């Protein structure tokens, strides 16, 4: 059951269709890699949910009230105030997006422990329930090795579990020790756990993760692109919070980190925006230090690469993103897609918040090892219906990512029928 | 089969849900007349497709570039130019909406036949394939009787037919002769035919109509609210035009009127806007005359009650409304609604462009006819799913009118499921007195 | 002294320049009537402050959140609520603009006194401190004579006076008695007094007027286009109110009418919008009656010809229009214009809220009166600087009406410099016949 | 003479005023540094013209037509096409702003010459007519020393000259040699020369600069924040181009660089945006390489940190920014401010494109050496009128920077009267 949209549609961007002849030539042209296809050659564009979604009327309003002031803008304060009421975090630095909160927090947090505890850079390891590609990429650019301490269940697309994104507690505790605490610059808590497919992390797990971090005085950065979807799964699956509001769960949730880095272009539903925030005074020093570096990289920490409107809009998106009907609707669409695909013998991970991971390796096991299974299917899937999706042994899963409030159930049915044509011609 | 939207969604307005308890109070409080329910209390609002539907990004962008000049705005010129390229019509008066062009043309065209052909005001009768409520209303306010000359097939929710909107040609020809051609102030060609349930009028019919009117020198006005939908139907059903484009079909169509009066709030997709345009120099007089009256009623005829951005927006709206993928999708969503309802045994009219019309008389057969049954169905549909629909003897059909690019196949299902529950319960359903 | 704008500028519309040669052709081609010049050909457009002026960011943002529901929109409710908090008025009908509330209230209030007090339609006369063109026009279309009861000072561009807008109180009292109180359908309290050049009407005057009307049970309608400007003048000039806020002055003011009809296109700063509101339950009847007529003329009385975003926008417009820094700046820019012109020897009326009125009769003294001299001045001002101004015997004053937050002290200077060149050349200036 | 605005005003952001009492407490609070004052405490905000200006109706329209597509957006192409027609440059990479085109071009250009010609990083020097603070800052972060080869006239606020931003040709030629060509990773041509006050660079100078760069095969990056104002001065002051249109002059101008880096938040009048573009195939390799690094830092090179709308808007701002009446108006306002200030004995640099540099050192020569002359005056200037301006021996000039189409002549007169009060109480 696809829930009815708890909204009226208001502004649409028209899309043209393409001949089968035409997409063949597009797919060679951007040579066997959907990633480099032209937007206009794509009907249903599932490359990513990042910044590709609808906004609300209020968000659109918000864009028209920007204070474009270089230092100390009222729009900066409007944004910082949303962060205060939602996460209860006293310190806000806007950034243009995630890719860029990371470029700041990471060198600061390494320098910090370096000064205060003799972190040895050649020996430093950071931890996460699972590092996102950018978070990882940037950790390594700063010379920091990373380890994922996820739970045995997480990538096993064959079995179901309520919070597959959780931290392996034994593993994190032992990692920290084998490495030494002085050389762990930070732990990142990814909610939802993006890389296992948007698999959520429960409150009980976050609390216990934070007890360990506390015991060794390791900063905890909450990677919050999909903070709202995570809350919804907690409301839906964790017995103790069944009656909590999403806001209430967010506030409890964020007690178990020291700071947050967020690409706003996901759950907070903005075409553009990011946040790097600190909870309290204990981190004022880090906040000061991240301000300096934000200057160099984004621009003055009162806009941090955002125009006025963007800050006004984000200040509103953080609310609209947490709407209960909204989440229930968004999450069920994904769930409906996945259900739809399981029902025709296309094996998928457990449905997460924002995307449907098809185990491409299983759909075409005759298409061999080192011939990139998903890529091949993704190419075919584009060839048949004008559907763009990408994939980037753990698991090679093709990744149907759903922009928020963008496509309808008819589109979901459309992805389904296409897959049925692919599967039913997969002997190639 | 519901076609997939040919559009990414871009802006959404959130809607909150209500509880049966609350809706029981709302409908009492808004005296058993869905019409007077508040927006907030309504989940799916099927009251009207007038001004209730999505705009495209280009339209929204157009609202940002209005020339607010009080006389001779470029935006007015932008609007006039679309009318020329689309309908081939030389003369243009923006008005705030349909209700408002009608207020102008009606008195002017009655005055004209008074002076020119000696019209008897107290004998006068205007003709149409079927007059819309506001067109009737206004015709009547200026003292003019109205007569609908539809074909027997039109309101018959039993048989199907390619163009139920057509003018009953003999009937029109006869009425004109029976009444006196001098006392016929005008003919209104309503396209699509609203009241029949959005049924099309074919080109061939419009040619034959126009000929009758030319034979008597009767101005013909094209009521143009749903011109795009009509063209689409002409292209789907009229053999002669299968390979034409919606634009070319629209150009060809307007050869068979003398002027157009348009609620731009329907097919042109705008929250506000209307038009009053004349075709060529033969009607320069009426145009001048209509300008004078517009000043009085709407404002200087170079904005006619519209802000700059609205003229800009309509200038774009006229184009996007004609999009082939767009119309095919729109018309198809409505068809899907009708098919879903017929399939659960709810007898509808033949699916038109914009709305499913439900024979409330049939779904609820024991409800005495004089206890307005469609009203009762309406109230019931609200109590059950928070869907607003309204009815206002050819019939009393409850009218499910779909706003454009607003609701999804999921909402359609919802509306169907609700009717399935309403049908399952007809025996406890409440007449209304 | 021109105060500095209390605002950063945010969006600009570029304007191209023209050459004397080109303007010589434009004004011929648009038959020596600046009125019919195209927007594009005009550098400074001083035709009207109606709908031609800047909006604030909040207003523009408001346009993005319209509830396009056809009945009971939240935006309608947002609008009604501002009217309650601002004017203290319980009943609200959006209309597309002033022209459009007038069309409603006039017939309703004539019908009322016909039935209730036995009004003679062919004897009836409406009164005002001074009736605006469209108010006159409409009053007259429904068969009602109009009489202006201004004080001798009003049009006298010689002496100054704090409130030239005032009702000639004896005159009103007498006219009512002279005509029969039964045949007085209504009194219109126009604030500020447009035709006098935007001159204020004081609270004390409005109290004394309202008393006369209460003595005869005559509905009083507040013509409210420039209510904000009036309040500002009351605060600057009326001793009693120096320490009041514009809002409190507005609340106090509206105690002395029964209903308001407003072109929101002026002080409320919106490109489009109007209002028709009644004060309390004593006028519930008229309100109901006005609703019915609005359906017919503007549309269902819950949008009354306005899109959702317009209701949202006006809901905000009413507030921002009352800003103290805003008004002081606005009123001061006009004053600066007047002072610049008097200083180069161009005799103006006393500076009102929105416009400088230039005594074209005096600047050009040998131009025979019957060769419309203000027109000729207008045409001349266009030939010389590409400034559009218009005139439409108490006078023939050319009317330089300044759109809000649109032009700068630099444009004011420009307008002055042009008049300095026009005065320098009066002997070769062309009468017009 | 202040030219009349060649525009009607359309949307205004209201501003409140403040008591003298109140600004005293604001100025201590953000302790003796206007830079950190709250936007709402500022009436006339001249901290910078960067992203603080009006937009046109068409730009605002443009924001409503974004294609928010992650890869290959039609808005990306719309933007790249403006760059093509205006500068004639085949390669476009959007970036969120200037600060960030620099973070890319610089390491790429150093690596390039390092591979191809044995640049020695410990010996590398880059050149410019004058390096902007960010361009410099980022050159140094990558270990690159910088030298300015400006002409003797440039900072001498006492004398006037038609193109004070020009490259010292002898100096650049000799620098290159003393350093060795293999260790000059790039030359940056700043138009206008921001740091000498917006002093323009003539076409003849750019042509001859480029002949030298050619002779030694050194990449030339045109730092183009104020490309349009520069064109206008060329049209106004260089005999040979009196009759050229601004577009025509821009096209000629850009023949004398290999690539461009631009903060769009200045002449192109966008609240947000940047460009890193390459002229032709000879630089395709650099373009490819800058794409990669843009991924890491801004996001995919098809948006590069910009939302759809931003790209649409920039694609339009690059035109609207070059409008002839617009420039003549903007430049004369500055000129009018400056004139106004010279006329009351406040000594200023020659008026540039975008800002008025007051020689603070001269206005208060009793306020000593190491007590930051401008800071002190800027504090006072804020204390008196609610005017924010900042200053960051060469020259210590307080820097009144005018946002585009934001303030009116009455505001200019207002800055003037304030300065008259400051000057006339400067014995403190």
């Amino acid at each position: 059951k696809h829930l009815p949209e708890p909204f009226r549609i208001r502004v649409i961007e028209p899309v043209k269709r393409t001949t089968r002849a035409y997409r063949e030539e597009a797919i060679i042209k951007s040579g066997m890699n959907p990633f480099l296809l032209d937007s206009e050659d794509v009907f249903i564009d599932l490359l990513t949910d990042s910044g590709t979604g609808a906004v609300t009327q209020s968000m659109q309003a918000a864009m028209m009230r920007g204070d474009e002031a270089y230092s100390g803008s009222r729009s900066y304060y409007a944004l910082a105030e949303s962060v205060k009421n939602i996460f209860g975090y006293q310190y806000t630095i806007p950034t243009h997006q995630g890719r860029g909160a990371e470029q700041i927090y990471i060198p600061v947090l390494i320098k910090k422990r370096e000064q205060e505890k003799g972190l040895d850079r050649s020996k430093m390891v950071a931890f996460s329930n699972y590092f996102f590609d950018t978070t990882q990429g940037h950790s390594q650019i700063n010379g920091c090795t990373v380890r994922n301490v996820y739970i045995k269940e997480a990538f096993d697309t064959g079995v179901r579990y309520d919070f597959k994104g959780n931290f392996d507690l034994e593993g994190l505790e032992r990692g920290i020790e084998e490495v030494g605490p002085n050389n762990v610059p930070y732990i990142v808590a990814t909610i939802t756990s993006n890389s296992a497919g948007g698999q959520p992390v429960s409150l009980a797990n976050l609390k216990a993760m934070y007890s360990i971090a506390k015991k060794y005085d390791i900063p905890v950065v909450m990677d919050s692109a999909r903070f709202a979807e995570n809350a919804y799964f907690i409301k839906q699956r964790e017995a103790e919070y069944k009656d909590w509001t999403i806001e209430q769960i967010t506030r409890e949730t964020y007690k178990y980190a020291d700071m947050l880095a967020m690409s706003a272009k996901k759950d907070a539903m903005v075409p553009m925006g990011g946040l790097l925030c600190m909870k309290d005074d204990s981190f004022f020093d880090v906040y000061t230090e991240c301000r300096t570096l934000c200057v160099v990289q984004e621009g003055f920490p009162t806009y941090g690469g955002l125009e006025g409107g963007a800050m006004e809009r984000l200040a509103v998106g953080l609310y609209d993103g947490m709407n209960l009907d909204w989440l229930a609707y968004r999450i069920a669409q994904v769930q409906y897609l996945v259900d739809g695909l399981e029902e025709i013998g296309v094996v998928c991970q457990q449905a997460g918040g924002h995307a449907a991971f098809v185990d491409a390796g299983k759909l075409l096991p005759h298409i061999p090892a080192d011939q990139f299974p998903a890529q091949a299917l993704a190419c075919e899937l584009y060839k048949v219906a004008g559907i763009r999706a990408v994939e980037i042994c753990p698991a090679e899963l093709l990744r149907l990512t759903i922009p928020r409030a963008t496509y309808t159930q008819t589109h979901m049915d459309f992805i389904i029928e296409a897959f049925k044509h692919v599967k039913e011609n997969a002997a190639n």
